[PDB]
DNA sequence: TGTACGTACAGT
DNA sequence: TGTACGTACAGT
């Protein structure tokens, strides 16, 4: 069905605010956060029980809310390490979906500086 | 004559290596080194006296090289901050040349990863 | 600024 | 991995 379309670095913010506990190499879920009132881009993070981790970076969701909210792509996201840092962790990034929406998806993320690894 | 294109950071790396003294807020020079047997594309920084502090990490040179061997643009540097470190600098650079080279150099610099802030 | 934090692990 | 290093200074 749907294709690989590359990959991407950002950091999930404020585990300062959740208890949601994540392992290194673990996967953690986005969920749009669109009633937000901080950001209406806000995307959150989970870990694989659905608890809370955190958010997506503000600016990396600005990017990456067009793309959610028109299911050009799925997300998946990965911590590599620093599940036990206090305010901030790293996300490794994957993008799949349909071929003929790769292109949409490289563009909206070079509008806001970001690219497909 | 020329104009601004824009700014973009970086790093200098192998401070190991020199002794050129740098202070925060200092601009550097940068000054093609293309006999270099490690990388063509690589590009050396000296203090404002022309005693080399290092080099341009190895991923900026090679976006930059094709710029300042075209005379696209000139290249401004300032290291805004961390003239203390052990082994790498930070550097914020500045783009100047003709309005009708912009383009090229937003492009050559899109190439490899890079983007006019 | 100094320091508490994040993370690379040290040219070209 | 732990740690020596670089640098942000701590959601959305």
């Amino acid at each position: 069905g749907s294709v690989l379309f590359g990959s991407l670095r950002g950091h999930v913010v404020g585990l300062r605010y959740y208890t949601g506990v994540v392992n290194n190499n673990e996967m953690v879920a986005l969920q749009r956060d669109p009633n937000n009132p901080y950001d209406k881009n806000a995307i959150k993070v989970n870990n694989v029980n659905g608890n809370q981790v955190g958010h997506l970076k503000k600016e990396l969701a600005g990017a990456l809310a067009y793309i959610m909210d028109n299911k050009l792509a799925q997300i998946e996201g990965v911590v590599p390490f620093g599940a036990n840092n206090a305010f901030t962790m790293p996300l490794h990034m994957t993008f799949w979906g349909k071929e003929e929406n790769r292109k949409a998806v490289s563009d909206q993320l070079k509008k806001h500086g970001f690219k497909l690894g």
